[PDB]
DNA sequence: ACGGGTAAGCAGTCCGCG
DNA sequence: GCGGACTGCTTACC
């Protein structure tokens, strides 16, 4: 037996015992109960010397505890006295650290990941899990070990009796009277019909004991499915039987009970719930107009809506065959989405790295508390007691005020992982604080005028001095996560570059039948592959393109989420629930960044005045925290439309000017700033990102800024990737906002593409056609979106109260128009909503209306709102005002002037 | 309780203004 | 009868 080391699955604390589920050395799943004996520490005199020193070198003495409750009355007793009680007071983590004293290398094929969704017919409307009034009438449950979809289908219920489900009919196309259940899963569905609900649940509980999930997921499974099936079994069989959903027989019900409802969260000891919706909100870097599975599915996977007739509420009685097919597809849908985004994998990686419960990957603070503590166990150090602190504003990034205008030629540069780098460069840590110095005003450091803070320590322009010689835990531990990011980024950019090869190739689609190639898209297509691609068919290239984008999304996920974590350690230092919170360090970081950016603004202005020849002229037109945006018009003039054959030539050129002259200069400038602050290590690595301009010989303006955080740019090269066709990089404007209607986002963007690529005549032409045709766009397409908070607070007898938002006012008028009948869907406090304006003297008695997003409005009122919609207002408010924004800034009109020729 | 600050633009109210 | 300054709210950007 020359083989693998054990690895935990879950862990819990009940009283004076730890409940752990793990995978042993022969790969079998197990449970133990352990009366863990923890150790906390206390200071002692300089003399009682030993192993343990706090992070400041103050000696400490370790204390046996008999059990965990015994060590907790000690932490309370030490506060009753008023001395610091050191050590890790979350014992699940100490236990994990004690048991798994090594880099955990873990096998996912051995971890049970279950994915489920239920269906619960209600003619009452939305079925609150806290009550669970209504029968659970279908469950689908996918198990990653077995690799099967277990279907529990209830044929008999007070809401209707139905025929068994046919897997043959599910397989067939929609077009053949079937449900289009993906055939790569037909062979994996185990189907189980049932007499009656009781019999189905009892069988589901027995199924769960045999195949108890470790990671439990699915869509919206924390706030609906789990608590509904808990409360349901609890109402029908009793708590005892309900507690079966826990492998340890412990649940918690914490009440948190709306402004008037009964929403509880239910925790199942010994299971790690990773609600995919929470994973998606945290790790996907999107902001969506709706978070229904239909919606997100169609966004991530480009699959269809998933249609049907009648309202979902009467669906099981009318087409039970589809009701079940749809439940199965929903579960698979989440799998399809996880196969793209890979957030489960992320979570496992991250979680086993820190040695935490996996559901603690939602908490950067947990995540770092544990990494840091593991890193300090190692050197026999003892961690601080966490302290109460009052909350406190403090300053962040600098942002240059730009002159609103157009900018023909732009070229950007940005610093690598800024704040993480600053920590590394400066050696910022709880335990590396040397002292302070007398701080001169910020600009004196920017202008390289103020006295050198210190000769011996590493400094930040907020007055902090750090030990330059030793190693900080934080810097150390952030360097390890940064190095993993570097690598996954590499794969992702490669993947992106490889995709542009493929897109170029798609104007030579070679009339032929082939299969796609066999390459590893994380690495730069070696020349022989590149030559092979030039001969392939569309069918084939297209399959490679799609495979590349899945490889790149994979890498994006891994990369941007380590960026998230490290930037989140920075954040934690400004958050009072973090054991190492310190505004001294938070501000050392932001203030140094303020300086860094401004310092290099001054520099880049200097160098480009020297070499361009001119003097005291603005070359940096904008910048945000780590960014600079340099006007390259004068670098181009220096040649002209002389020997530039095509759009690519000057792009080749600039790429070359930046890489061969500017980044050398920039490195010189920052090396000098590091000498000034006497930092530990030079890590201000500013390289080039974007390269933007009109196509050659165009009327296109290349770029514009309206104000801070609001610009567009027509970009030909980004971080080394040369685009096949130019890509708009729009930051801040209305095209990028989830609040603005899809159709206008589309339109506003095509307008921008025209301003930037095909001057003023192109815009005005297209604008004319948007104005005429705008009125027959589908209403869902031209509605606004808003989050819906504090509805209750602005109610006041069915009507708008003092200071009531337009969108909240919208819901109130919905609530008035569906008043009475429970048939129609309710707007949920906190969710999102569509929003249309209404004309003068409409039947709804108000100037707009709102319904919950991702849906068609109720049929009840649909035909009325469609005919009372105010397109006039729609277009002025959401298209025109924004457009005037963009064109004012860039010195342009969208409508032909009063010619004076006339 | 459970990463951070910065900043834009929309709408509502309350006030000055022949 | 309406514009601007202030404020609450939403959603972007690092
Ligand atoms: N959610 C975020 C995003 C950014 N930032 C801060 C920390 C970043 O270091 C700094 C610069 O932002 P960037 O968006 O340019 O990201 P980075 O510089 O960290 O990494 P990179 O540009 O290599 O992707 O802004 C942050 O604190 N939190
Ligand atoms: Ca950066
Ligand atoms: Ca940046
Ligand atoms: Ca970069």
């Amino acid at each position: 037996h020359g083989s693998m080391k054990e690895f935990y699955l879950t862990v819990e604390q009940i009283g004076d015992s730890i409940f752990e589920r793990y995978i042993d050395s022969n790969g079998r799943e197990r449970t133990r109960e352990v009366e863990y004996k923890p150790s906390l520490f206390a200071h002692c005199p300089e003399s009682q010397a030993t192993k343990y020193f706090d992070i400041y070198g103050k000696p400490c003495t370790r204390k046996l505890f008999a059990n965990m409750r015994d060590a907790s009355q000690w932490i309370k007793r030490m506060e009753d006295i008023g001395l610091e009680a050191l050590g890790m007071d979350d014992f699940k983590l100490a236990y994990l650290s004690d048991t798994y004293n090594y880099e955990i290398k873990y096998d996912h094929t051995k971890i049970r990941v279950a994915n489920f969704d239920i269906e619960v017919t209600s003619p009452d409307g939305f079925p609150e899990p806290s009550q669970a009034k209504h029968p659970i009438d279908a469950i689908t449950h996918y198990d990653s070990i077995d690799d099967r979809f277990y279907v529990f289908d209830l044929l008999n219920s007070p809401y209707g009796n139905v025929e068994e489900w046919s897997i043959e009919i599910a397989a067939k196309l929609q077009e053949q009277g079937g449900d289009e259940v993906p055939s790569e899963i037909i062979d994996k569905i185990i189907y189980m019909p049932f007499d009656n609900e009781k019999e189905l649940l009892m069988e589901y509980l027995n199924f769960w004991q045999q195949k108890t999930p470790v990671i439990l997921t699915g869509w919206n499974v924390e706030s609906f499915a789990i608590p509904y099936v808990y409360n349901r079994i609890k109402n029908i069989f009793g708590e005892s039987t309900a507690k079966r959903l826990s492998p340890h027989r412990k649940t918690r019900v914490k009440v948190i009970e709306n402004m008037y409802g009964s929403r509880e969260i239910i925790t199942l000891f010994g299971i790690s719930v990773l609600d995919y919706i929470d994973l998606y909100k945290k790790f996907s870097f999107t902001n969506q107009p709706s978070y229904s599975l239909d919606y997100i599915s169609e966004f991530e996977l480009n699959v269809g809506k998933l249609k049907y007739d009648g309202p979902i509420s009467k669906l099981r009685e009318s087409n039970h065959q589809r009701y079940i097919s749809y439940n199965i597809i929903a579960v698979y849908r989440v799998l399809q989405i996880d196969a793209k985004r890979q957030f489960i994998n992320l979570s496992l990686d991250m979680g086993y790295y820190a040695k935490i419960q996996i559901q603690s990957v939602f908490s950067p603070i947990k995540t770092w508390d544990a990494i840091i503590f593991n890193s300090l166990k190692e050197q026999n150090k003892v961690i601080p007691q966490g302290r109460s602190h009052p909350v406190q504003p403090y300053p962040g990034a600098f942002v240059k005020e730009p002159i609103p205008n157009r900018y023909k030629y732009v070229m950007s540069f940005d610093l690598t992982s800024l704040y993480p780098s600053i920590i590394r460069q400066v050696n910022i840590s709880p335990e590396t604080i040397a002292g302070t110095f007398k701080v001169a005003p910020l600009h004196d450091y920017i202008n390289a005028v103020a006295e050198r803070p210190s000769d011996v320590y590493s400094c930040s322009p907020n007055g902090m001095m750090y030990y330059k010689d030793r190693d900080g835990v934080v810097p150390t531990e952030i360097t390890k996560v940064f190095n993993q990011r570097k690598e996954h980024k590499g794969y992702m950019l490669a993947a992106q570059r490889n995709g542009e090869i493929i897109k170029e190739a798609l104007h030579n689609p070679n009339l032929s039948v082939d299969e796609p190639l066999d390459v590893d898209y994380r690495f730069d297509f070696s020349d022989e592959i590149k030559e092979k691609i030039k001969k392939l068919s569309a069918k084939s290239l297209n399959e490679m393109l799609f495979r590349a984008q899945r490889t790149e999304v994979a890498g994006m996920t891994a990369q941007i989420n380590r960026k998230l974590l490290i930037n989140s350690l920075y954040g934690a230092l400004g958050n009072v629930w973090f054991r190492y919170y310190d505004l001294r360090n938070a501000t050392a970081i932001t203030t140094f960044g303020q300086m860094a950016l401004q310092w290099i603004e001054r520099k880049v202005n200097e160098y480009l005045n020297e070499v361009c020849g001119t003097e005291g002229e603005a070359f940096v037109l904008y910048g945000d925290t780590d960014s600079i945006y340099v006007s390259a018009d004068k670098i181009i003039d220096k040649v002209g439309e002389s020997k530039f054959r095509d759009t690519n030539h000057w792009v080749d050129f600039l790429d070359k000017f930046a890489r061969e002259r500017m980044e050398p200069a920039i490195d010189r400038g920052f090396r000098e700033m590091c000498e000034y602050m006497n930092n530990k290590q030079h890590l201000m690595f500013m390289d080039r990102e974007a390269i933007a301009g009109p196509p050659l010989g165009s009327k296109g303006i290349g770029g514009f800024w309206t104000g801070k955080k609001r610009y567009a740019l027509n970009v030909w090269d980004m971080e080394g990737t040369r685009y096949a066709e130019p890509k708009l990089k729009i930051m801040g404007l209305e095209t990028q906002k989830s609040s603005t209607p899809k159709a206008v986002q589309k339109a506003l963007k095509e307008c921008i593409r025209r301003m930037l690529q095909e001057g003023e005549e192109s815009l005005q032409e297209y604008f004319k056609e948007f104005e005429k045709e705008f009125r027959q766009l589908n209403y869902i397409s031209i509605a606004s979106v808003s989050s819906a908070n504090n509805i209750a607070k602005y109610d006041v007898g069915g009507f708008p109260g003092p200071k009531c938002p337009f969108h909240i006012r919208g819901i109130l008028t919905y609530n008035r128009a569906i008043k009475g009948n429970i048939d129609a869907p309710q707007v949920v406090e906190g969710e999102k909503v569509y929003v249309l304006p209404l004309r003068e003297g409409n039947p709804f008695g108000d100037k707009c209306i709102a319904w919950p997003s991702g849906t068609e409005i109720t049929d009840l009122i649909k035909d009325d709102v469609l005919h009372w919609m105010d397109y006039t207002v729609l277009l002025e408010k959401t298209f025109i005002k924004p457009l005037e924004g963009f064109t004012s800034a860039a010195k342009l009109d969208y409508e032909k002037k009063a010619s004076l020729f006339d």
